[PDB]
């Protein structure tokens, strides 16, 4: 905790000026549409325009800690709302044009966005769940689960058990979860286009998975307001916030994002809804 390496923290934040970040658009746009498989990787960066601080942004958890100064918060993670990217990867799984969804975020927003938990991996945990360490059931919870590290939460199961419930947060120590590990990584290995969102790309193995994406050919796009680690293999790199290319985006692809209805759990993904046809791209 003390002796762990945070990566690289506070570099600057680079802005395509708008020309070439519609350009980029379009092009992204023109990938989706050819891709039989797309994966989408998320970070921290995802959740900034909702009051959750990155990081190593240059306000994050991490670079403020180095200047010996606090992070700010502007909700608490029980008020917090998805943003309009947690709602686009919402509706376009819903359109059968997002095969797979991993994420390192610990912050429960993807799952309370309605988004189906069996297309989701979530490698580092999830704040709102604990788990029963005698037979594995999770709980997803209306608040946060007051522990982190894998202890036991000091509540019992009601499975038809009375076992140990454990928080799901990893610490510095602690392996992945293989169901998810391994799920996220056969996503990433068949897919032909992985798609990175506000992650600066540096936990290992979990920054490593969209470069898998790479074997068998597959193309990589990166957006994200700062530098990342694989900047030099992506195919396209934006350089933007989020919500405006996700809702640019979804402009060009002829989707709504759609609303959220508060707090809600899906365990499984519902059957596909129709979806606009596809350009002729030549
Ligand atoms: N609105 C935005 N639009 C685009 N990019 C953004 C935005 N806001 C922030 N960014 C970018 O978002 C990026 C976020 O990167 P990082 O802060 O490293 O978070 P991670 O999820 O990769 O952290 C990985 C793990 O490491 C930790 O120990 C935890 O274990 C995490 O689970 C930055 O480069 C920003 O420029
Ligand atoms: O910075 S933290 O307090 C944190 C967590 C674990 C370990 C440390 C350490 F640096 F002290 F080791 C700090 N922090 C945190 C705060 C409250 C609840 C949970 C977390 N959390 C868990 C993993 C990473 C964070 C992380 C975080 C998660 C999402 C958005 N913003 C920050
Ligand atoms: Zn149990």
């Amino acid at each position: 905790p003390f002796t762990a390496d945070k990566g690289k923290c506070g570099l600057p934040e680079i802005f395509d000026p708008p020309e070439e970040l519609e350009r980029k658009v379009w092009e992204l746009a023109r990938l989706v549409w050819q891709s039989s498989s797309v994966v989408f990787h998320t970070g921290a960066g995802i959740s900034t325009a909702s009051g959750i601080p990155d990081f190593r942004g240059p306000h994050g958890v991490w670079t403020m800690e180095e200047r010996g100064l606090a992070p700010k918060f502007d909700t608490t993670f029980e008020s917090a709302r998805p943003t309009q990217t947690h709602m686009a990867l919402v509706q376009l799984e819903r359109v059968g044009l997002l095969r797979f969804l991993v994420s390192q975020n610990v912050d429960g927003l993807h799952v309370r966005s309605g988004f189906p938990r069996d297309k989701l991996a979530e490698l580092h945990g999830n704040m709102f769940v604990e788990e029963c360490a005698k037979c594995k059931t999770q709980y997803v919870r209306d608040t946060v689960v007051g522990t982190m590290g894998l202890k036991a939460t000091g509540r019992l199961c009601t499975v038809a058990c009375r076992g140990e419930l454990r928080d799901t947060i990893l610490d510095w120590e602690d392996s992945l979860p293989d169901r998810d590990l391994a799920l996220a990584d056969e996503a990433s290995r068949n897919a032909d286009l992985s798609i990175t969102l506000g992650t600066s790309l540096q936990i290992r193995p979990s920054g490593n998975l969209p470069l898998a994406t790479k074997r068998r050919g597959g193309r990589l796009v990166i957006v994200n307001l700062q530098p990342t680690k694989h900047d030099r293999h992506a195919d396209l790199r934006i350089h933007g916030y989020v919500d405006e290319v996700m809702t640019r985006l979804m402009k060009h692809l002829g989707l709504e994002i759609p609303a959220w209805d508060g707090p809600r759990v899906l365990e499984r993904a519902l059957p596909p809804l129709p979806r606009p046809p596809t350009p002729k791209l030549e």
